[PDB]
């Protein structure tokens, strides 16, 4: 059974943003033998967080669970042309390599289609820094195209990105440090 | 007189990367008609901080002396091969055009030479989102090097870089709006 | 009297950046007390081109006019998701430190605007990577945007980019080998 | 039996670029069922690849052999801080999905470790815009370290990645054309 975990990063409240990667989380789980949890950034504790005190139980939890998935979905809105700092605090505080392993999905919303670019440009080389197995094509919707509530040809891309990170998935423990640079040196 | 504004984002206590800033702001103010101060984002409080909360006043303060300032000294630790989380959540509450008609200076500690190229290929980009007007060379100094206090050859690099900022600042009111994409629609 | 070229980068005949780049060059010449000159990379020998055979008087000749710019002005179409190869290839046989004291303005068009972040995160560490002096704004168009010919939004835009590039230019020759991180290595 | 192509860009001879890929190449030849060609993009005729002219048939066959690969091995010395811009004209020519169902395996070699960063920030994100399968982790060698000729713990790294590539790379037809946003339109 894998466990897929989400990680949503706006700041602000009723985000768009945490739909999509909710959607994502349940299309995946409908179609795998999969568990799943949600971790929305926004309600961890903020001094924790910034501070890396893995103390706070709630983090720690966090924490644990994004380095026991065998899949994450990383979902950002964008904000000044890249990921929110929400968003990276709490990459920051996983360990090094937290990602061996892994398979993952990027996917953002934006006012503009003009920042495309920054899932492949500016999320892409944070989660290879973290010796990540697969990162599946990136998608991006436009705050508009929002409301299984789009356009059908933006749905179709969507639904080809979270299929894609669901075939993805690794069931073999043979894979468990792909991606790390010194795989004997752990994961 | 110049306003002069330092932006260190390390959460880390005994920040190097703050040391850098203080250094290159001290060597601006030696060297021209400027005040300064030292927005270190780690002091600031860190639930308003990633909420926005602009009625909290220090909060509020830093945010209004990046506005009013005529340079930036930006300065983060590397990590997971870009800036902080905690620097870019600063970055993300100030206005969409923020650093309109500013110059700036991109610096960073990392502990390998290895991601040298994370503030020109992530710092620098984000920057420029906010229609800042003149952004320098960046300076990154690998953790070690450091202990004034440098390798003359780094420390020449480093001291060109703040001296590029220093003589980049405007005194004209003509340059306020440059770098913004509508410079009628303010800055 | 400044030296002022524009360099564009498509291989494709009948090129939208080439005329764009040309409505740039015109623009910031009727403005200021300057002179100009257009390389079309596609019309350098492909071979020397490649070689960065500096035997072959056009290339050369080229090379030169570019080392002895004070401002460039930098265009190409997007194609996948980045610069040309040609016009990096043209990039390629410039000096270490070619662009030292030089102002610069990034110029692109592109079939979607969903690639507009290729040229601040694509083309913008490149020209830094070279002692660039002062790279301005980017400005991107869409293909079809264009046909002075555009919407007056998008016209407004590029006008204050080249404004902007004009103004950052430098009639002192002590700002020569600014943006050089050893300035008294030459630049 | 898969295909593995090799593409290898320098424009200088003696390419100790093209020596990293042609062990890579061998390695992965050495662990699988498995047959491969080595295109160095400087033995393309110069005019033909700046034109994308395929009536070159040398030319034609480097595209044909590059789009019916399983696996790419795309390796590029550091210019100004990215690939160069003969790799990038050899990528320009591809087909717009070129890579839909492909693993795929970056490797550079840079005269500074300060530019490692130039493959996953630079030629990366060209890769996933050409819907591109599976990108494994990026190697990066400084020259000096060249000379199976190197330090052990950079052979591991080395290693590492041209295994993670060979375990990446798809024996079913179900997965030919995984990464395109639209399988359905091809590949
Ligand atoms: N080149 C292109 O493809 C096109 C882009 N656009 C963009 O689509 C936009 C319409 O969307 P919006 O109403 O703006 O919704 P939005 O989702 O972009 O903005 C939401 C809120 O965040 C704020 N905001 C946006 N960017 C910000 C920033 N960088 N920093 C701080 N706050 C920011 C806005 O003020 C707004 O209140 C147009 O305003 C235009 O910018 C529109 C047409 C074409
Ligand atoms: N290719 C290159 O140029 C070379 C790079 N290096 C690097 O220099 C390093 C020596 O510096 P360090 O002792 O590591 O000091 P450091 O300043 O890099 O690390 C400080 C602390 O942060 C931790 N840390 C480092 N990276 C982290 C990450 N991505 N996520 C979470 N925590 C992280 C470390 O565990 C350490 O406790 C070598 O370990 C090697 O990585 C060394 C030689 C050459
Ligand atoms: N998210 C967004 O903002 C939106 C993007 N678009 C894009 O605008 C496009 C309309 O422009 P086009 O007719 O395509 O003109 P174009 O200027 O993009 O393409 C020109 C030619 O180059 C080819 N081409 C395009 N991309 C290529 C690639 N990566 N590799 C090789 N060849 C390539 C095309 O086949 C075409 O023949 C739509 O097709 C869509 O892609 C459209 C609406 C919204
Ligand atoms: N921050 C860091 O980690 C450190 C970086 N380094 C770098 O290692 C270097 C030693 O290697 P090199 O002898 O330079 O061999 P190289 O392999 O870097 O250079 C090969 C040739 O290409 C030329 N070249 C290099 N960069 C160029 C550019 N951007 N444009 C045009 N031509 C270029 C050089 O002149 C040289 O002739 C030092 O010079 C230093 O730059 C050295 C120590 C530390
Ligand atoms: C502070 C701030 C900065 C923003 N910066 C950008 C941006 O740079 N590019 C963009 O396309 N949208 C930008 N936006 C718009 C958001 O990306 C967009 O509204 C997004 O859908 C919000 O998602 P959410 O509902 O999950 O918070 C910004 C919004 C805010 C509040
Ligand atoms: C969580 C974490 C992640 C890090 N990631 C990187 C990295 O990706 N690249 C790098 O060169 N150094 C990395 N470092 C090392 C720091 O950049 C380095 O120690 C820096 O000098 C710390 O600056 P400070 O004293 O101001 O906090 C990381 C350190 C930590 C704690
Ligand atoms: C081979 C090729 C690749 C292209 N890749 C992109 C791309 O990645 N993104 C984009 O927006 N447009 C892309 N385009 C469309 C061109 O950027 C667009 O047509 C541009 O305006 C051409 O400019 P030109 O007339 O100067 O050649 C591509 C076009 C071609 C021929
Ligand atoms: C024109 C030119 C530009 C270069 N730019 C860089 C650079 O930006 N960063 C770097 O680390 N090395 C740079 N180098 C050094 C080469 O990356 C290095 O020598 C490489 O190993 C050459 O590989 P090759 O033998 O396959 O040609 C450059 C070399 C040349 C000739």
């Amino acid at each position: 059974t894998y466990s897929i975990v989400a990680i949503s990063g706006s700041p602000s409240r009723n985000s768009t943003t945490a739909k999509l990667a909710e959607y994502a989380l349940a299309h995946v789980l409908a179609r795998s033998d999969s568990q799943g949890r949600h971790i929305h950034v926004i309600d961890l504790d903020p001094k924790a967080l910034l501070r890396g005190d893995l103390s706070n139980a709630k983090l720690k939890e966090a924490v644990d669970a994004t380095c026991n998935a065998d899949g994450l979905i990383v979902a950002t809105p964008i904000y000044k042309a890249s990921y929110t700092g929400l968003l990276k605090a709490f990459l920051d505080i996983l360990p090094q390599f937290a990602l061996a392993g892994k398979a993952a999905l990027p996917l953002a919303t934006g006012g503009s289609p003009a920042h495309v670019l920054a899932l492949d440009y500016g999320l892409r080389p944070v989660l290879h820094s973290m010796g990540v197995r697969h990162v599946v094509q990136s998608f991006f919707m436009v705050q508009s195209q929002f409301s299984l509530a789009v356009e059908d040809d933006v749905a179709s891309q969507l639904n080809n990105a979270i299929d894609h990170f669901r075939l993805s998935l690794s069931s073999e423990p043979s894979t468990r440090h792909l991606g790390h640079p010194r795989p004997s040196l752990d994961a």
